[PDB]
């Protein structure tokens, strides 16, 4: 990266943003994943938007790649700077803005995170509910396409973002449903807000998201149940669905995870069990206990054992599940698998999955988002390169498997590095050329994070 390149760089944003050192590049080279640190070749924290729109023109006409990182807390790669390149960190740019709660609305910069939103907007009777387990940039959950445990009642990301404004590759700035417009459904024209989330980075650097809000809910319980099988916990949950139960938070941990998660935070019963929570009114959840415990019960499970602090301490030990499982052999790194199947399918495909982790000497814990038919194993690797193959190939079949059931490899987590060969049968030529006609028009140089999804 050449010398006058760096002083462009520093003219636009100044020279404390720009960064040559190599510390500072491997820094911002990799994610939470065990894919390799790739270090940029400079990293750059514009300001403001007209920083962005120009550091991004000066690199797209210079032949020089662009990586656009939130908080790299992303779990595919998705930052790893396999052609080197810029690397744009865009938390500076941490405003919180057009809170309009009449509306449900508000605009963040990728600097927020969820956290940052929610406490500014306690007292006013609203929240934001799509929950990673990271502390990460809500930008950057629009760019990944990010659920949580909230998504089964309160939707994704997809759900939840109403407008983007974009830095398109060339530096031109995109506001995909119009500046400043926010509402509940359009008709108008083709709808590009959709394209842009879960792009990952590939067509555009978000600069701001406007998100849909909620009203806190009215009361809320939690609970957890113990079962004597994985077979009975996810029958369970499938039976809870078609049963219609409006659960706020369903999320399966086996026995391994929740061992992983009392020992990291907890001291539940060593079991497949379901983390449970439940929102409405006095009235409202009675019924819905009433009928989810009977559900349940049929499959075996526990009394309830329920949970402010102690709820808090229940969602924080689930929220760090991937630190618990690194955990049970320091050291290590860990690839999460992703896939997310019809629900009538879940019960297979999630006994096969215990039953293959089990046959195998790979140490791998399941959790996840078993309410939209969703979740993951979390496969430990150490940084053995017989081992590593022996996750990828049983992250592979286990996807393979998913695509046979009609289902998807990813349900939130995103393609980054991991999952391109996955894509490519998920979709076939023709969804796999029209995404790549759809890169192409918005990134024709091909310099918009390469390498990463198609
Ligand atoms: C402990 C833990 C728990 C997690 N739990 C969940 C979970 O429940 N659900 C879930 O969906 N994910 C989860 N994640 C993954 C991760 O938190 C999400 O994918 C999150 O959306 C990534 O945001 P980020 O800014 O940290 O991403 P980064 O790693 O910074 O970037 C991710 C990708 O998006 C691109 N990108 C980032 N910001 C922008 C932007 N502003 N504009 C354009 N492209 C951008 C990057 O180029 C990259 O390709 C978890 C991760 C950890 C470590
Ligand atoms: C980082 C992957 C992690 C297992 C996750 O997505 C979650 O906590 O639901
Ligand atoms: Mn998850």
């Amino acid at each position: 990266l050449s010398q006058d390149f760096v002083e462009a760089l520093k003219a636009v944003v100044g020279s404390p943003h720009v960064s040559t050192a190599s510390a500072v590049r491997e820094q911002h080279g990799h994610d939470e994943s065990m894919h390799r640190c790739q270090p940029p070749d400079a990293v750059v924290w514009p300001q403001n938007v007209d920083q962005v729109s120009r550091v991004a023109s000066l690199c797209y006409n210079q032949g020089v790649p662009i990586i656009p990182f939130g908080t790299g807390t992303g779990v595919e790669g998705g930052v790893c700077a396999v052609q080197g390149g810029v690397c744009i960190n865009l938390t500076h740019m941490d405003q919180i803005t057009e809170l309009n709660t009449e509306d449900f609305s508000v605009v963040v910069e990728p600097g927020v995170t969820r956290k940052a939103l929610n406490t500014h907007l306690r007292d006013s009777g609203l929240w934001f509910p799509v929950d990673p387990g990271a502390d990460a940039s809500l930008c950057g959950m629009a760019a990944t396409g990010a659920s949580g445990t909230n998504a089964v009642r309160y939707g994704t990301m997809r759900d939840n973002v109403i407008n983007l404004e974009v830095v398109l590759p060339d530096g031109r700035l995109l506001h995909t449903a119009g500046r400043g417009r926010h509402y509940r459904k359009s008709a108008a024209g083709y709808n590009l807000t959709g394209l842009f989330v879960g792009s990952e980075g590939t067509l555009g650097i978000i600069t701001s998201t406007t998100l849909r809000l909620h009203p806190a809910p009215e009361a809320t319980v939690a609970a957890t149940c113990a079962f004597p099988s994985v077979q009975a916990a996810v029958d369970s949950t499938v039976q809870i669905l078609q049963a219609a139960v409006p659960v706020a938070r369903i999320e399966f941990l086996d026995d391994v995870m929740m061992d992983a998660c009392n020992r990291h935070s907890l001291n539940c019963p060593v079991a497949p069990t379901l983390f449970l929570e439940f929102h409405g009114s006095q009235q409202t959840l009675a019924e819905q206990l009433q009928r989810t415990e009977a559900i349940t019960q049929d499959n075996g499970g526990s009394h309830f054992s329920w949970a402010a602090e102690k709820r808090n301490e229940l969602w924080a030990a689930r929220h760090n599940a991937w630190y618990a499982a690194l955990a049970l052999s320091p050291g290590s790194k860990a690839y999460s698998t992703d896939v997310c199947v019809p629900i009538s399918r879940l019960p297979e495909i999630l006994v096969e999955t215990k039953e293959e982790i089990k046959a195998s000497k790979l140490t791998g814990a399941i959790v996840g988002h078993v309410g939209d038919g969703n979740f993951h194993c979390i496969l430990l690797v150490d940084p053995d390169a017989e081992e590593q193959r022996r996750v990828k190939a049983f992250a592979e079949n286990l996807g393979r498997r998913a695509l046979a059931l009609g289902g998807t490899c990813t349900g939130e987590h995103g393609i980054g590095l991991g999952k391109r060969q996955l894509l490519q049968e998920e979709v076939g030529p023709v969804g796999v050329e029209t995404m790549r006609q759809l890169k192409n028009t918005l990134d024709p140089r091909g310099l918009m994070n390469p390498g990463k999804v198609l």
